[PDB]
This record gives C-alpha cells, sequence and structure tokens, in this order.
C-alpha cells in the first residue's frame, strides 16, 4: 500500500522509505519483494525494500522498471556499524553521476560490468546513529541496468582492498533516490 516515510517488513522484506518534505512523491508496497515510486518535481527522497540486517555475501536479484526523468539513481544501498559506513553499489542513474566529486580508489568487475570505486567524507550529517562523521563508499556499474543479480561479496571483497573494513551490517535495500526529479520505478527484490 501506498505510505508515509517510514520502515517496517512487508510481504516478508524490510522496506524504508523516507523523503525530506518536500513533497511530489509517492511511495507504494507491493506483492512480495516489489516496490512502486512515482514521482513528480520532487524533493530529495529515498525507498526501497530489502534485508535488516543484510549480509556481506548476499546475492541480490532485482528487476522491473526504471523510468529516471531528471537526477536520480538505482543502487543497492545500506549501512555498517563500527565502522559507521553508507555504502552504494549504483546499478542505473539519470542525468546526474553520484559520484562527482568523490575519490576514485580504483575498479571491480562484477556480474557483467566494470565497476569505478570511490569514497567521500560526510562531515557532521544525520546517519542510522544520529548526527556523526563517516565514509561513504560507491560502486558505479559502467553499463546501466535496470534488471539483474548483484553479488555483494565482490564489491566488499573489492572495497576491503581499498582500506574498507565493514563491520556490523545493518540495513541492506535495492533503493530508488531521487533529487529534485520526476520519474516512476517498480522494482521487485528477491
Amino acid at each position: 500500500q501506498t505510505i508515509q516515510p517510514g520502515t517496517g517488513y512487508n510481504n516478508g522484506y524490510f522496506y524504508s522509505y523516507w523523503n525530506d518534505g518536500h513533497g511530489g512523491v509517492t511511495y507504494t508496497n507491493g506483492p512480495g519483494g516489489q516496490f512502486s515510486v512515482n514521482w513528480s518535481n520532487s524533493g530529495n527522497f529515498v525507498g526501497g525494500k530489502g534485508w535488516q540486517p543484510g549480509t556481506k555475501n548476499k546475492v541480490i536479484n532485482f528487476s522491473g522498471s526504471y523510468n529516471p526523468n531528471g537526477n536520480s539513481y538505482l543502487s543497492v544501498y545500506g549501512w555498517s556499524r563500527n565502522p559507521l559506513i553508507e555504502y552504494y553499489i549504483v546499478e542505473n542513474f539519470g542525468t546526474y553521476n553520484p559520484s562527482t566529486g568523490a575519490t576514485k580508489l580504483g575498479e571491480v568487475t562484477s556480474d557483467g560490468s566494470v565497476y569505478d570505486i570511490y569514497r567521500t567524507q560526510r562531515v557532521n550529517q544525520p546517519s542510522i546513529i544520529g548526527t556523526a562523521t563517516f565514509y561513504q563508499y560507491w560502486s558505479v556499474r559502467r553499463n546501466h541496468r535496470s534488471s539483474g543479480s548483484v553479488n555483494t561479496a565482490n564489491h566488499f571483497n573489492a572495497w576491503a582492498q581499498q582500506g574498507l573494513t565493514l563491520g556490523t551490517m545493518d540495513y541492506q535495500i535495492v533503493a530508488v533516490e531521487g533529487y529534485f526529479s520526476s520519474g516512476s520505478a517498480s522494482i521487485t527484490v528477491s
């Protein structure tokens, strides 16, 4: 069903939906691992389905339609504690590459494409533990797709070779993020 921002479990899967209160976004939880997001001249938002807690070796499958009309990303998104890390394994994006301004650390081949690895630090930003300072890890896919399988272990291993050391895994979802744009998406996770 269509809901306001919040988290919980739906049809067997953890979900998380958040927005900056700007308006223009409609998040709906669907059957099984499906969720749909329709937005128009929105603010900043993030919505998706997955697991709580996630793992370091989960193979995530997703399929559906992703039609961004501007700034938006489709990715495996999550957090880690001790160390506190926010991460993204970007599979597709609209008009703006999310790694713009980040520091490239290397590359990794996984699930049919090379991914460029980046890192950025967020100082005194909101997080799963409140206002804190943490790193943000990125894996950006060169060959964009809206359907496939992501072997998280390949990315976590690659990041570990570059100095990352994920601790306790918090949530892990396939999320659609929008930033003052429009679009529609219907993704099913499994």
